[PDB]
């Protein structure tokens, strides 16, 4: 009923998204950078979509355009998934708290494409979250938000009212557009 | 079942206010000051209200005395048609981004008459909304939210987190009030 | 007893005054500034004057020519009325609290011609109160006063405590003045 | 002629209350809290009330719920004496000093619900008045001149100016609401 | 289903809990701290639990003791209660207005004990609520909510935005938890 | 009725006052000191006494002495003359505008003894009002309010809102005082 697959095919790399809106979490992300799909896998649990995200991309660079492409294709997939945007809670909001962070968001999947995040503490601009594969730079945080809602076509306004540990600061905020995803997209009795 | 019929004479104004707590939003507003209608209609609209509003006055003078004479004829009626207040959820809140802009607001409907109103950029107190009509003074946004308190017997507080544009901030707190009000009436199954 | 009829034809505007101090707030006017009208009826009803004000001006220009020759008009009304000023209490002020805004007034009817104006917010210096007719610069308040002043021939003082909506601070400061000299002009027993 | 009875029946507390507004000043107050006590008293009669305040509540606790309900009573007391206000000075105030202290108010009874509480120095946010019985907050002042003009439909501003001892900062604004009141209540000449 | 009974002897104090998640507001709270039970009243109330609360303890000493106890033996009985926590909200929020206060909750019940409570004024360090029996030193706020929040093993993130009375502030934040909670525990249909 | 006559023989002068409390304003002063004599006629008129002040001191050292000690006796004079102070208004106040120069008083006739001057601007301190004759030093502005209200018992608050020039700022505040003192004595019809 509100579903989507997106192809994207770009010079810097290959995305196949598919989304349900009215799913389970049954979601599976592989993107060729694990702690964006950890944060991806998050993202489509919280919210409560069936999501599939299988990207592979010029990660020989960095994982920027690889990120990128997959979080506008997803952001696609949303605005596609959505359709007319009829009956639905439309507003939706969450505060995740992670530890010693705080984070939130504020969604309106009616509202003009527009995205602003603030309160992110100033080493993120600068920092790494760094496994045994290709690493993650939270610089790239804001990137994808704004991707996601420039794509989708709503308002999604995320904050981080205070936090210390990049991973931590990171997933509430992924989680926190979640869950304000997952209310608005919700049927509304009214 | 929660419906209130509100007529209001004074020298300044004359106000006809019909209100159902429990409604589709069917709205209808007219009171000679073309942004304060679209605000009210975005107020109605949003908080799932049927209301008409039908008001004319000394809009010569300016639109305060209306828009006042409104606003506690608003609040009176949304008071009686809460009744005793029995069994509803009593809280509710709402964040709303509009562009730039993110208002929120919270209320308390079985708290004493109180409200507080802050974070509004400082330009707005001298900002005016203006088209082919009688126009719109911003200042007023903090004198509608306090009249419509004092007059519904309820707590209400409104916060701009942060905006630009004075039509966005402003319209962003209407639609902040209304649906908190929403959240706050609807039955609680508990 | 205390009666003056003042007649101004200047190149500007064209006024006719009729004071009666000892009055029961028989107040009639009309001077083509709508909020202007307002607050001199205001004036009038809360000095507990008789006045009728009638002024036609250069309106197409803006209020202020208007809205000064007026001021003077009546200034020089107050002063002809008081007469001697024999065995009046001569001293009067006046507390006017409007919502948030706290003005005040203190005169001295046979003091020399003077008038000090404080604490009105800046924002107030270019503030418009705008409806569907001639509108009113607030930046025009201390004109008005001082004119009076002048024209009277008395002392003026004239204070906002604090305030914020213009519409509030300009009532309570004529408010102010208008009570401030009621209690003056009244005889005094001793 | 303008009088009151009133009885108020909450959780925490049972309260009745009698007052004329043209009494000689006979005042008998009984709340368990025996500053509040002698607070009413002092306001009862310097306002040349006849007032009998009776209360009962969860002091227990602390003097809040108390001290609340009490002046909410006694509010709606002084709205419903005062009937449609018809030919009254409707203005008053009245500054009183107490020894190092100097405190004024100043009403309008016939604006709209408001209060205004200024200058009051920090530490009263903190002080504790206390004798042999339950203990007075004075944290509360600010709250039981809310809940006065509130429910007595009237603006109600109140300033310290400057002061020290936290008993002389009190005792000044409930005599100085005291006289204010009693200057706007009585009959207006003309 | 979701219930608990607690029983904890320490040298300091006596305590028994009994809890219902999925109650409906029959709460008794006797600690012999009247404040207390009042915050704790407001706590089960507000969450829609039943609860019991039965404690004494070392209250010629002051009420840390008991206070401390209490919120210990109530978060491990909430835990207990949470079982394996399937398919719950887990996140929960709520605003509390209160009068001139704003006080704010945010929980995450599957996250890692942790608590941050911030926004408190300075005075709230160094105040007492105080009535005719036990007083309350709002000092303790804090350790309360580090004490649920550390035994019920939940994220827990309480905040003032702002506020003046030292009840209010204490009371809403009591009520934020509450109805954070309630929101948490709730089943998700999904 | 409410008279004195206070004799008041010092090494330094030699004083003699007559005093009735329910005058006309016939005054006579003489001291020695003109400035201090325009003073105390201002004061006996404004205040609606009938005065007579005769006093000659050591004015070769200059005014200090003889001004201090007619403001003692006078200030015996005023508390003798008021005798058990039973039906008076007993709380005063008048503000006084004299062109630039704002001043303000406030009386408590039953308050116990007590002086609070301020806002007098700076220069005073060491400002010299001067003629053909004994001149008089500003500074001692204070000093004759604290004896007034020593002797006198009273509470006695006198302000400067703002002036410039020496002479208006230092009328202004005895006719301030003069004024809230006549107004306090008066009787009081309940
Ligand atoms: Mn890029
Ligand atoms: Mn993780
Ligand atoms: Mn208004
Ligand atoms: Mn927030
Ligand atoms: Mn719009
Ligand atoms: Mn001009
Ligand atoms: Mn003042
Ligand atoms: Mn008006
Ligand atoms: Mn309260
Ligand atoms: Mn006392
Ligand atoms: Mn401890
Ligand atoms: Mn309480
Ligand atoms: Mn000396
Ligand atoms: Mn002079």
């Amino acid at each position: 009923s509100r579903r989507a697959r997106i192809e994207r095919r770009t010079r810097e790399s290959d995305i196949v998204i598919e989304l349900d809106l009215d799913g389970t979490g049954q979601v599976a992300v592989d993107t060729g950078v694990p702690f964006y799909d950890h944060m991806l896998t998050a993202l489509g649990s919280h919210a409560s979509f069936d999501l599939t995200v299988r990207a592979t991309g010029d990660v020989e660079i960095e994982a920027h355009h690889t990120i990128e492409d997959t979080a506008i294709a997803l952001g696609t997939a949303l605005g596609q998934a959505l359709g007319d945007k009829r009956g639905i809670r439309r507003f939706g909001d969450a505060f995740i708290p992670m530890d010693e962070t705080l984070a939130h968001a504020a969604v309106d999947l009616s509202g003009r494409p527009y995205c602003v995040h603030t309160g992110e503490p100033d080493h993120l601009q600068h920092t790494t979250i760094a496994g045994s594969s290709v690493p993650y730079h939270t610089v790239i945080n804001r990137h994808v938000f704004e991707s996601l809602a420039a794509n989708a076509r709503i308002a999604l306004h995320v904050r981080v009212l205070y936090g210390r540990d990049p991973h931590h600061i990171t997933e509430a905020q992924y989680k926190a557009v979640a869950r304000a995803l997952r209310q608005a997209v919700e049927p509304d009795p009214r």
